[PDB]
RNA sequence: AUUU
């Protein structure tokens, strides 16, 4: 009934990337854009479902961003700035996600930035070679400091003091600078060893600082306090952040090692008392390291906290209890495949660039973004993905790197690998009957290369076949064969379909690949080919079969005089059943609704998804949230008007074809 | 230090 985003993952190593405001609304910088969630009852979700969404995106940076930080004045809420790879740094209103101003003063690569919290429209920003720049937004004036010859890592500016900015850098220096008088230091902060956050006591000074070095160190406006970090067992080096909750001066949170969150208790200074988040709940903490932690007080008056990880999750924690309210996954790749299984309704495995399977259980009632990740022996990215069709948990999974396996997902197993890898890239999986030399069903698997190899799932690190030697032999071929780009069975499992390299489809017929049909249609290679579904409204649609190709136009042909003719000598197609005009570049994929007859979604390298009601020619819907060029769609499997996208800028987004505007792709 |  809503549309959901998987979004890419919050940036790595970057001491203050996220931040959030009161309400509320939380900024996270991924990739080259920044993603916004609405958090408490302003997202207006249902009783037991957590209370955020992924509502908008701030796009405009042309490479990484590796700063964000709101406005903290009263009224302006809707402002924050942005630092980049590419140069400037940029004032948003996140009503409009547009631009307000912006800058390019620095000339080395930005390390971080802060909005002032008592200038209303300071920001103040550092660069990889020391240089600090000034810039209040609202008045058109800016000023360059420069203090040490040394890369900034971090920089906040006072809560109290409109002119002091504390500085930490990568060799472990910590000073405060006063910027009204050209940033001289008046205080340096002697003590850290490694890289510095910076968290000023938020009562009028007290600065904590964290470190590389795996110490907290609480100074006087001097030291005061070293804090080593906790060895506690598992449940990279250190990323070690903090938070100083103003409302409550005597707590201090921060990361630790294995990206575990403590609350000190500074009360007892010298006792080195903490208390571990989540210490009761089993695997709610994050796995990895955690780069950023901001608070969000809710409309209702929740003190929330949110993390930033490694582990590519986003975590909510209920600081009342300390335990995790919910979790946001993410991806660090470009969604290559989707695949929904039919035994378990709902479970969507992703096939992501980062090297992790994830496995969304789509339908959790108290969970929009359930999902499991599956990283053993999986090390590159999945570039093809299918369920077994009747066999729970069973994954077949493909590579960037010619490699083929077969998970069980419902256990904590590594998965069984194919010992015979494909030369390039595993662009399709599926299953269907054995054949020769072969002997319930074979997996399938197409490379880069050109190659069909049959598998067998029960002994696969046994012998794979090519089954161009079965093609070859049944159909007496003297020529090379050619290079096969897609394979895709008919859903009754009688025949496979290949496309290939050259634009061509041919249509085999078991037992043993018998050429029935060549398709001469498409003029460059074909990405996909999908068959229609067997429980429409009449039996004949089942012979339908949509294909697409490097080019924009997709086509549609009806196979049912071939197939129940069972030809001796194969039979060539030249004219399109349907044609589906309108989009503008190579379709990546293809998919039949299984609510419908004869209605396809297509996905396209224009940025766009588009339903289609085959039978009429008719364009019906286009999809244009994506930021990427598509590479995969699949229709929800219990919701006629909702679809999944998967493609290069990250994302899956879950859409409603209902909540679109437009009718047909871009001109 | 991942972001094709």
């Amino acid at each position: 009934q809503e549309p959901r985003t998987l979004p890419p993952s919050p940036n790595w190593y970057c001491a203050r990337c996220s931040d959030a405001v009161p309400g509320g609304l939380f900024g996270f910088a991924a990739r080259t854009s920044v993603f916004l969630v609405r958090v408490g009852p302003g997202a207006g979700e249902s009783p037991g479902t957590p209370p955020f969404r992924v509502i908008g995106e701030l796009v405009g940076h042309t490479e990484r961003v590796s700063g964000f930080t709101f406005s903290h004045h009263p009224g302006q809420y809707n402002l924050c700035a942005t630092s980049s790879d590419d140069g400037t740094v940029k004032i948003w209103d996140v009503e409009t996600k547009t631009v307000v101003t912006e800058h390019a003063l620095h000339q080395h690569t930005i390390s971080t930035l802060h909005w002032s919290p008592r200038v209303k429209d300071l920001i103040v920003s550092g660069d990889e070679k020391g240089v600090v720049f000034c810039y209040w937004f609202n008045r058109n004036d800016s000023q360059h400091l420069f203090i040490e010859p040394r890369t900034i890592f971090c920089l906040t500016c006072s809560p109290h003091h409109e002119d002091l900015v504390a500085i930490g850098y990568k060799d472990g220096i910590v000073v405060i600078i006063d910027i009204s008088k050209k940033g001289e230091v008046i205080h340096r902060l002697r003590g850290h060893d490694d890289e510095i956050s910076i968290a000023w006591c938020p009562l009028p000074c007290y600065l904590a600082t964290g470190s590389k070095d795996q110490t907290i160190r609480i100074w006087s406006c001097r030291g005061v306090m070293i804090l080593k970090l906790p060895f506690l067992k598992r449940r990279e080096r250190l990323w070690l952040t903090l938070h100083w909750p103003s409302n409550q001066p005597t707590q201090l949170v921060s990361s630790c090692f294995g990206g575990e969150l403590l609350q000190w208790d500074l009360t007892q200074s010298w006792r080195r008392k903490y208390t571990l988040f989540s210490a009761s709940s089993e695997g709610q903490n994050h796995s990895r390291i955690v780069f950023n932690l901001c608070p969000l007080q809710t409309e209702d008056d929740k003190q929330l906290l949110l993390s930033t990880s490694m582990d590519r999750d986003v975590k909510c924690w209920d600081i009342a209890t300390l335990e995790c309210s919910w979790t946001l996954p993410s991806l660090g790749g470009f969604a290559y495949s989707l695949a929904f299984s039919s035994v378990d309704i709902g479970s969507l495995a992703i096939g992501v660039g980062d090297g992790m399977i994830r496995v969304w259980n789509t339908l959790s009632i108290k969970n929009n973004y359930d999902v499991k990740n599956f990283w053993q022996g999986v090390k590159s990215k999945v570039t093809a993905l299918c369920w077994h069709p009747t066999k729970e948990g069973c994954l077949a999974f493909g590579t960037d790197d010619g490699k083929v396996g077969l998970y069980d997902t419902y256990s904590n197993k590594p998965p069984q690998i194919s010992s015979t890898y494909h030369k390039k890239t595993v662009y399709t999986l599926a299953w269907g009957p054995p054949v020769p030399p072969m002997s319930s069903l074979a997996l399938y698997s197409c490379g880069g290369e050109g190659i069909v190899l049959q598998h067998n799932p029960w002994k696969l690190s046994g012998e794979a076949f090519d089954i161009n030697k079965l093609i070859r032999d049944t159909n007496s071929i003297k020529y090379k064969l050619p290079v096969h780009t897609e394979i895709s069975w008919k859903a009754d499992g009688k025949i496979m379909a290949l496309g290939n390299e050259d634009g061509s489809i041919e249509i085999f017929q078991i037992p043993n690949l018998k050429l029935i049909c060549t398709i001469q249609q498409h003029h460059k290679l074909v990405n996909t080919i999908s068959w229609h579904h067997e429980h429409g409204s009449q039996p004949e649609l089942s012979y339908l079969m949509a294909s697409g190709s490097n080019n924009a136009v997709i086509y549609v042909h009806n196979l049912k005089t071939v197939i129940e003719s069972s030809p001796e000598s194969p039979v060539t197609i030249t004219e399109p059943y349907r044609t589906l005009s309108g989009h503008t570049a190579k379709i990546t994929s293809v998919a039949w609704s299984p609510h419908h007859d004869g209605r396809l979604v297509s996905a396209s390298y224009d940025g766009t998804a588009q339903v289609w009601d085959a039978l009429r020619e008719e364009p019906l819907c286009n999809f244009r949230g994506h930021q990427g060029r598509l590479l995969c769609v699949a229709w929800s499997p219990l919701d006629p008007d909702c679809i999944y996208s998967g493609a290069d800028d990250f994302c899956v987004h879950k859409w409603l074809t209902s909540m679109q505007d437009h009718s047909r792709p871009p001109q």
